[PDB]
């Protein structure tokens, strides 16, 4: 298929920067569209190990156009870091990359906000990562936020930077009686960096419309999981954004029908960053074993991640939620050695029924529980196996067994955090 | 195709309700997954009119589901008022209506602060429908909303309530110096209601994926127009969800991949009600003829709507955002009469550049001019024609015209209130 999504099934970090970067050899634009600075997407080419956050996955491969849709909660600040030190490692972004007029702006009072808020929760606080996300999309919700087409005339952007912070500032200072955001270093910082920011805005609904008629290869690159979507995730430990298939045309402009494939990042192994449940959780040895083996360490925040076993019951909601196509098996190689691994199959409820459906907000998922199903580890070794036959019988059966019970088959399989450590049975530009 | 989706091509009343309770007769489900009560939905039936707000359009179909799906920001108040109202007249609402335990819900201090939002802006007002949409959508986005799923545990609920008034209490006393909303009142009123509203909940994404595997046909009810759509509308004068086609998946967990075909509501002249750019607006004796001809007013706030030209360019970009299938050209026998009409095929942009795609935010529509075809019109009435012989030939090239511009077939006309005054050319259930 020609437009191609490559999104989280889980809980985030299931390793998308790394197949975006994969499959886009064959694509003309990647595009992010939706969450912020909050992703940590980890490329490593040759060992080269690189990590971004709001520029797209796309941006290390010459030939591809890096596009920021409308979704996506743009930082100037975040921008402009990544984009020196990217540009410092001979990769000139602002070559590649591209921008909506239509994203809203974080600036630092959306960081005090985000902060202050967070604190206000106590021990029921989200476990956000400390950029300014909710906040921004909050007022982008409410009309009153800034995007960047409000930089085309600095004049009145001030003029609407001031009443917006003077607002915001009230609620922090009187409210939160937090430190108020300097609405002078704020106008200063973001004029600094406007003149770079506003070269790179193109009109990317109409864009892509173009792109789709001339049958251009186009990869959507997801950020965060499922379970983290504000609307169909485990309220209110999720992100602000739609990160399921859906948010893509509203996060881009590109009509819902022309989404050909979509590819769902699947683990192996589940992992969490940020409070909320997670019924396969493991606080033992193994769990233990399991970040450390896959160093589960949040690419952004740095934060350790709970591991758990893979949660057929939570995937098969991500199948239905995003129309999957199929699967990129990631992190295979981590599961070498364990005597034995297992999948949640169902749930026991509370209330004594087993269940194979995911209850909705967090409060319903409080005392659930899993069914495992439990098989033959491996001790051969799959990391950077590039095809099956490297792969042991035991895991060919566990492959197997996660698509008999999701119904989508696992058209590429990850072994090894390297671009070419992979196997893809099935390109999904193909078909 | 078995998923039909019907939505607004302009900025809303274009005539959705009337297309999803006449398309209907053969679906099992319509589902709501956007706005809230802000939307006015005219039903005519051998002449009984109806007029629903948050209860979807297939409501008086005996045989049809009725779903208001997780997008929707639902106000316990509107939906009993309503349920009430079309009980007394023979319509047994609890048997049809099921919603979704992800709506967030609208309470009255979500009134207090639309309307406090709304004074603070002066003359830079919104236009909102004076529901509280907005906060409601702050909140969910902000995670401190409250949700259907909320009232599951009532204790927890107060607890839960007790918090974000007092949030919202603080913002209203001491920044707008407004009034406080009582949380004594808002806990009772709501409370009242919850064991029925309770009763209608269903996993509405799961229900769904049942529902397409068993390939029933559903239809997707659209409120709102593309240019009021949160991110591509012409902001800030927008409403706060996505009232594009993209918003069907996000706002009900449909995978976006099983939309089979998007029928974009054509009015056939344009109108808006709220603030906003409007290129083609009239303000001469033909606007005022539109809005008499056509009872251009509000079915929600009771507001006069500004008329103005169809407008070819702004519908062009719905084309795109939404991928459309087809139109529904709605009102035509509006047109009866006027010796003339016109169509806006270009915009001359303030620097003297002819454009055909239209600029994004509001403020960069400022200055832009339209370029008009001006066409024949037409004396005889063609109100109430159920075949196109007895649309005149002026009518019909008008038709033609349209099509030719925009690159979609017209697959059904609308002369008339009644259901039974359409012509369908193509019904989308069959392809
Ligand atoms: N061992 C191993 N590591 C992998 C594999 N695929 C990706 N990684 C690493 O696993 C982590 C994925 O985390 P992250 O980069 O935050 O995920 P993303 O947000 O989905 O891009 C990164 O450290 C990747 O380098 C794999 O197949 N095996
Ligand atoms: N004259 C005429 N009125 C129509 C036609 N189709 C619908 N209407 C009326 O036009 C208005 C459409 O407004 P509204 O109900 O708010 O639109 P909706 O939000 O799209 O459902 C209503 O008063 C309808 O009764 C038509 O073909 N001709
Ligand atoms: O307001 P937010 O900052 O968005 O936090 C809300 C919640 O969502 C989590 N979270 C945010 N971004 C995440 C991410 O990005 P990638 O997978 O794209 O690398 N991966 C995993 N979890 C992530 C946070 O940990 C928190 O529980
Ligand atoms: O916060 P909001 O109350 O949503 O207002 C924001 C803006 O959007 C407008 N508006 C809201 N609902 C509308 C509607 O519903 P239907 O087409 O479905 O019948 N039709 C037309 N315009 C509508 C308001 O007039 C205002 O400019
Ligand atoms: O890659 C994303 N992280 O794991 C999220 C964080 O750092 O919190
Ligand atoms: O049918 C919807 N209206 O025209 C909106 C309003 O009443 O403001
Ligand atoms: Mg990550
Ligand atoms: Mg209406």
């Amino acid at each position: 298929g020609n437009n191609v999504v490559v999104l989280g099934t889980q809980w985030g970090d299931e390793g998308k920067g790394k197949i975006v970067d994969l499959l886009t050899e064959r694509a003309k634009y990647v595009v992010r569209y939706q969450g912020g600075h909050n992703a940590g997407h980890t490329l490593v080419i040759n060992g080269e190990k690189t990590v971004l956050h709001l520029i797209p996955s796309g941006i290390l491969r010459e030939n591809v156009t890096s596009i920021i849709g409308n979704g996506v909660v743009l930082s100037p600040a975040a921008l402009m870091k990544e984009m020196k030190e990217l540009e410092d490692r001979g990769i000139p972004v602002r070559e590649r990359l591209l921008l909506s007029e239509a994203c809203p702006l974080i600036l630092d009072y959306h960081v005090a906000l985000d902060n202050a808020r967070e604190k206000a929760r106590g021990a029921k606080a989200i476990g956000t990562t400390g950029r300014g996300i909710g906040p921004a999309y909050e007022d982008k919700v409410a009309r009153r936020g800034l995007r960047v087409g409000d930089l085309f005339d600095k004049e009145t952007f001030a003029e609407k930077l001031k009443e917006v912070m003077e607002y915001h500032n009230f609620q922090l200072v009187n409210y939160y009686k937090a430190e108020a955001v300097d609405y002078q270093k704020v106008l200063d910082d973001t004029m600094a960096v406007a003149d770079i920011l506003t070269s790179m805005v193109v009109d990317v609904s109409d864009l892509l419309d173009q792109a789709r008629q001339r049958g251009d290869f186009v990869m959507f690159e997801g950020a965060q999981g499922t379970l983290l979507d504000i609307d169909h995730g485990t309220y209110p430990y999720v992100t602000s954004s739609n990160t399921t298939a859906g948010g893509v045309a509203t996060g881009s402009g590109l009509g819902p029908r022309y989404v050909d494939y979509v590819l769902g990042i699947l683990k192996a192994y589940s992992t969490r960053v940020g409070a909320g449940p997670f019924p396969t959780e493991l606080f033992d040895e193994t769990g233990e074993f399991l970040c450390k083996q896959g160093n589960e360490f949040g690419a952004t925040t740095g934060r350790r991640r709970r591991t758990g076993w893979l949660d057929t019951v939570a995937v098969r909601r991500a199948v239905q939620l995003n129309s999957l196509s199929g699967f990129c098996l990631t992190k295979l190689d981590v599961l070498d050695g364990l005597k034995e691994v297992k999948l949640c199959v169902a749930y026991r409820m509370p209330d004594g029924r087993e269940v194979t459906t995911t209850p909705l907000a967090a409060d319903d998922w409080k005392g659930v529980e899993p069914i495992y199903e439990t098989m033959p580890g491996w001790s051969e070794s799959t990391f950077g196996v590039k095809d099956r036959s490297g792969l042991p019988q035991a895991a060919l059966n566990y492959i197997k067994r996660i698509e008999e019970l999701t119904g989508v088959p696992i058209d590429i399989i990850s072994t090894g955090p390297d671009r070419t450590e992979t196997m893809i049975l099935r390109d999904p530009f193909d078909a």
